[PDB]
C-alpha cells in the first residue's frame, strides 16, 4: 500500500485524540451573508472533515464593534448560534474536531461597519493608511479608532468570554482565541501601536494583559483545555510590527504555560524563528503559514510543531489529507475567488480525488 507518513500520525491535544497532524487553518471567505452563518458552509466544512481530522473554523466576530469586513460570521446573537449548529454537526459527523476562531478587529475597521457610525476602537487612537482589497480594483479606508480607556478595556475583555460560550452552546469543541494579524489582540500586543500609558502599555508586561487577561476570561468560562491561541508576533499585517518579535513570543508562549491549554498557534515569519517558542511552550504547538506536504513532514519530524495547519492548499483540496498520505498531485488554488462571495464557485466546486 503506502508507507505511513509524519503528517499521518497520531496526536493527543488538550482533551482531543486526534487521528492525523493536518490541521485546517482559519480561513476567512466572506460569504457569510448578513454576519450569519450559511448553508453553504456546511458543505464546505463538511466537505474537509476527517475522522479525528482537526478544524479551525473563519474568524468569528464576537461583537458588532468588532467587524471590519462584509459577510464574516458573527457569534453575539441567538440567530447566528443557530446557524452555526449545522455547520457543527456536518463536520462532527465525520468525526472531525471543530475550534470556533473569535475574533474583534480592533482599529481595522470603518465607522460604516460599526453600530451607529461609532468609531472603531483600539489600544491607540490613531488610524490605518488605506490599503488595496483583494481585488485589485479597489482601496479600502479605515477611520481612526478611540482609545479604550483603563476601565472599559474588562468589558471587552467579557466580550470574548460571551463568544465563547456561544460557541459551545453552537456545539464547537473548542475556541481559537484570535490574537494574531493587527486585530485588536495583536494591537494591544506590538509596540509599534500600543502607545498606552496605563496598565495595558508599556513594558512587554503590560502589553500582553489584554491578551492574557483574554486567555484567563475565556479558559475559566469554558475550561482550558478547549481553548486555543493564535499569535503572529513577527507578522505585520495592518501597520502591527513590534521591535522585538522574538522576545514577545517567548513572553507570550511562556505566560501561557501556566493556563494548560489545548494548544499555542504561532504563526511562522513571512533571524526570526519559531524554535525558540516551540521549545518555550510546553503545550501543543501549531504551526502555519506556507507549508506544502515535504515542510509539514519535516517539522514534525524535526520537532518544530506537533500540528500543521494548511489554509490555501485546504482551499483548493477538500481531501488535503487524503492527498498528502498518498502523496497524490493537489489542486492548484484561485487567489481570485478567496474573498469573492459565490456560494458555490471557489468555495465548494474544488474536486476530490
Ligand atoms: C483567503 C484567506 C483567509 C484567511 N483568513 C484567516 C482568518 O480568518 N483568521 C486567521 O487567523 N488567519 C487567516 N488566514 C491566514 C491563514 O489561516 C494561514 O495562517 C495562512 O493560510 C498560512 O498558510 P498557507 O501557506 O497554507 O496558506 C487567511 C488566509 C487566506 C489566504
Amino acid at each position: 500500500q503506502v508507507d505511513k507518513i509524519p503528517l499521518m500520525s497520531p496526536c493527543k491535544m488538550g482533551k482531543f485524540e486526534l487521528c492525523h497532524r493536518v490541521v485546517l487553518a482559519p480561513l476567512t471567505r466572506q460569504r457569510s451573508y448578513g454576519y450569519i452563518p450559511q448553508p453553504h458552509a456546511i458543505l464546505h466544512y463538511s466537505q474537509r472533515s476527517t475522522n479525528g481530522g482537526l478544524l479551525i473554523g473563519e474568524a468569528t466576530v464576537i461583537s458588532e464593534t468588532g467587524i471590519g469586513y462584509k459577510d464574516v460570521p458573527g457569534i453575539w446573537t441567538k440567530e447566528q448560534v443557530e446557524a452555526w449548529k449545522p455547520i457543527v454537526d456536518a463536520v462532527h459527523a465525520k468525526g472531525g474536531i471543530f475550534f470556533c476562531q473569535i475574533w474583534h478587529v480592533g482599529r481595522v475597521s470603518n465607522k460604516d461597519f460599526q453600530p451607529n457610525g461609532e468609531d472603531p476602537i483600539s489600544c491607540t487612537d490613531r488610524g490605518l493608511t488605506p490599503q488595496i482589497m483583494s481585488n485589485g480594483i479597489d482601496i479600502a479606508h479605515f477611520t481612526r479608532p478611540r482609545r479604550l480607556t483603563t476601565d472599559e478595556i474588562p468589558q471587552i475583555v467579557n466580550e470574548f468570554r460571551v463568544a465563547a460560550r456561544n460557541a459551545i452552546e453552537a456545539g464547537f469543541d473548542g475556541v481559537e482565541i484570535h490574537g494574531a494579524h493587527g486585530y485588536l489582540i495583536d494591537q494591544f500586543m506590538k509596540d509599534q501601536v500600543n502607545d498606552r500609558s496605563d496598565k495595558y502599555g508599556g513594558s512587554l508586561e503590560n502589553r500582553c494583559r489584554f491578551a492574557l487577561e483574554i486567555v484567563e476570561a475565556v479558559a475559566n468560562e469554558i475550561g482550558s483545555d478547549r481553548v486555543g491561541i493564535r499569535i503572529s508576533p513577527f507578522a505585520h499585517y495592518n501597520e502591527a510590527g513590534d521591535t522585538n518579535p522574538t522576545a514577545l513570543g517567548l513572553y507570550m508562549v511562556e505566560s501561557l504555560n501556566k493556563y494548560d491549554l489545548a494548544y499555542c498557534h504561532v504563526v511562522e515569519p513571512r533571524t526570526e524563528s519559531l524554535v525558540p517558542m516551540r521549545k518555550a511552550y510546553k503545550g501543543t504547538f501549531i504551526v502555519a503559514g506556507g507549508y506544502d506536504r515535504e515542510d509539514g513532514n519535516r517539522a514534525l519530524i524535526e520537532d518544530r510543531a506537533d500540528l500543521v495547519a494548511y489554509g490555501r492548499l485546504f482551499i483548493s483540496n477538500p481531501d488535503l489529507p487524503k492527498r498528502f498520505e498518498l502523496n497524490a498531485p493537489l489542486n492548484k488554488y484561485n487567489r481570485d475567488t478567496f474573498y469573492t462571495s459565490d456560494p458555490i464557485v471557489g468555495y465548494t466546486d474544488y474536486p476530490f480525488l
